C-alpha cells in the first residue's frame, strides 16, 4: 500500500492521513497536529511561510517513514506538512501512524514527529507583530 507524503499550500486533511493508514488489521492510530501558536518567544505573532524543494523534502521523510515502519509489526506513517503562508491556528503539520495495537503507534507516531523536527529541511520564515523575525531551515 503506497506511501502518503504531502506537501501542500492547501489546509492539510487529517481525514485524509488517517484514511491513508487505517486497515482491518489496524487496532490504533495516533495522529500528531501541530498548529502556529499565537506567541512565540514572548512576541506575539503574526504570520508564518514554509519553503521546501518537494524532492529533497520527500526523500528525507522517506528515511523517516522507512525508520518508524521497522519498529514494530504492522506500523503504517504517513505524513503531510503545508507550504505557503499559514495564520495563527493553521496546522502545519499533521503526522499519522496506525498499529495492529495502541503502543506501537504511539511509539511510532512520537518518533515520526521527533525526527521530522530534528532532520526535515523545510525552511520557516515566522513574524511577530513588532517587527522581530525569525528564519530556520527545519521547522
Amino acid at each position: 500500500s503506497d506511501v502518503y507524503c504531502r506537501l501542500t499550500d492547501e489546509p492539510l486533511s487529517v481525514d485524509e492521513v488517517l484514511n491513508a493508514i487505517s486497515g482491518p488489521s489496524q487496532g490504533g492510530a495516533v495522529i500528531f497536529v501541530g498548529t502556529v501558536r499565537n506567541n512565540n518567544n514572548g512576541h506575539e505573532v503574526t504570520k508564518l511561510y514554509y519553503e521546501a524543494y518537494p524532492a529533497m523534502v520527500h526523500r528525507t521523510l522517506m528515511d523517516i517513514i522507512e525508520e518508524c515502519e521497522r519498529q514494530a509489526d504492522g506500523v503504517r506513517v504517513a505524513v503531510a506538512h503545508r507550504t505557503g503562508e499559514l495564520r495563527i491556528g493553521d496546522a502545519a503539520v499533521v503526522i499519522g501512524a496506525s498499529a495492529p495495537h495502541r503502543a506501537a503507534a504511539f511509539d511510532a507516531a512520537r518518533m515520526c514527529i521527533e525526527r521530522l523536527k530534528q532532520d526535515v529541511p523545510i525552511w520557516k520564515k515566522e513574524f511577530a507583530l513588532d517587527g522581530v523575525e525569525w528564519v530556520a531551515n527545519r521547522p
